[PDB]
């Protein structure tokens, strides 16, 4: 594989669409690379990760615990709700509903939670009480991934999203066991975090969270490392492309190898 900028601009040229990507050292937030960073890109399933920071963050507070459990009908349930379609009759806790919205991007669990923190303008709110002035979630679950060009809402930009998943992450705005949990979460991933060890070399470390929506759009915010460690934040979108899911799954992938092959930079 070429450099990472080389793979990212030859991802464009093969896509016809917009890539952004942000490689960051989680540790101490030095940024290894830069494209389109500050450039607009809609958030998809990847928003999941940031409402439940803001929900570990009133659990912090003593405004809420992972442990209440909330009790929902089935006229609550949206599209993909894998998990919590399961559970009418019992409710699923504060804590299963973020494992599900993380780990299997329930879409359900991501709405209740979504309630609690005060819908779309409330976790907006939250991303400004953090310094993150321009991610912004305005819409529920299943319908901010329309990727309308234009459109600026349900958005983020590889350097805010990277910049807040590292506070959300290390900044200690959570605590301790907030910070591991979130972190945990991460690394569960049912989705695409099974698929990507598959194809890692032996040593490397993966948590994540991907999304999808129109238009082409697609995206991972991830956790990467060699010696099997969290050393870096990689944040790639993907907008405006025509492409097949399985094209645009193997650019970001040839965009991770090119990482991989040149890591110490
Ligand atoms: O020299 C480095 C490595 O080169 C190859 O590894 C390949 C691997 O066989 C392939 O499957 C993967 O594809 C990349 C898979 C990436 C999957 C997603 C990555 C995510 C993670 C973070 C956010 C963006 C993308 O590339 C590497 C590097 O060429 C060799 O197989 C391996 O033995 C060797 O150690
Ligand atoms: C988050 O990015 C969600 C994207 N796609 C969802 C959806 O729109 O709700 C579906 C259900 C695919 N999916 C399942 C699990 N992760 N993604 S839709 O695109 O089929």
């Amino acid at each position: 594989s070429p450099q990472p900028l080389e793979q990212i601009k030859l991802s464009e040229s093969q896509l016809s669409g917009r890539v952004g990507m942000i490689e960051m050292d989680l540790a101490s937030g030095r940024t290894l690379t830069a494209w389109r960073a500050d450039e607009r890109f809609p958030m998809m399933s990847t928003f999941k990760v940031v409402l439940c920071g803001a929900v570990l963050a009133r659990v912090d507070a003593g405004d809420e615990q992972l442990e209440r459990k909330i009790h929902y009908r089935q006229q609550d349930l949206v599209d993909y709700s894998p998990v919590s379609e399961k559970h009418l009759a019992d409710g699923m806790t504060v804590g299963e509903l973020c494992a599900a919205a993380i780990t299997m991007s329930d879409n359900s669990a991501a709405n209740l939670l979504l309630a609690t923190v005060g819908g779309p303008a409330g976790l907006t709110a939250f991303l400004r009480q953090i310094g993150d002035n321009v991610t912004r979630l305005d819409r529920w679950a299943t319908e901010l991934n329309e990727a309308l060009p234009g459109d600026a809402r349900d958005t983020t930009t590889p350097a805010s999203m990277a910049a807040t998943l590292r506070k959300l992450l290390t900044s200690q705005r959570l605590s301790a066991r907030s910070q591991r949990q979130l972190l945990q979460w991460m690394v569960d991933d049912r989705v695409a975090g099974p698929l990507i060890r598959s194809v890692l070399p032996a040593g490397w470390f993966i948590a994540d969270k991907t999304g999808a929506g129109e238009r082409g759009a697609r995206g991972i915010v991830a956790l990467l490392g060699p010696n099997n460690k969290a050393e870096r934040i990689v944040v790639i979108y993907l907008r405006d492309t025509p492409a097949s899911m399985a094209e645009r799954n193997q650019q970001i992938a040839g965009i991770g190898a090119a990482l991989i092959e040149h890591w110490q930079r």
